[PDB]
DNA sequence: TATATATATATGTGTATATATACACACATACATATACA
């Protein structure tokens, strides 16, 4: 590590913090995403959204999803 | 001109809340402006 130091390179990882986060983290190319989690259910047209991305408030996602009418014309129903 | 309304203001010590602007940048939503056509 003083080598590493003097020479400019790396040696030991340095990931990002899941601590506290139940979703999860992969790395393409040049960055990081973070993923959050569903669970999906044929039997009744349910998708249960167990996880959110990383600092995503939820009042403010529920609203963006329902001013995409792309997306408004697949759904009936949204409940918190 | 008279007897009679019903709404209206201000004082101190209290109880509760509202809203405009700057600054950067990744991201999301709205056309719309053409360019082959058709």
């Amino acid at each position: 590590l003083h080598y590493a130091i003097k020479h400019k390179i790396t040696i030991l990882p340095l990931r990002p913090s899941n601590y506290n986060f139940k979703g999860h983290l992969k790395r393409f190319g040049q960055y990081y995403y973070s993923y959050g989690t569903y669970v999906i259910s044929e039997q009744r047209n349910i998708i249960t959204i167990t996880e959110l991305p990383l600092r995503v408030p939820t009042v403010a996602y529920i609203e963006s999803i329902k001013k995409s009418s792309n997306r408004m014309t697949f759904i009936e129903e949204i409940i918190d």
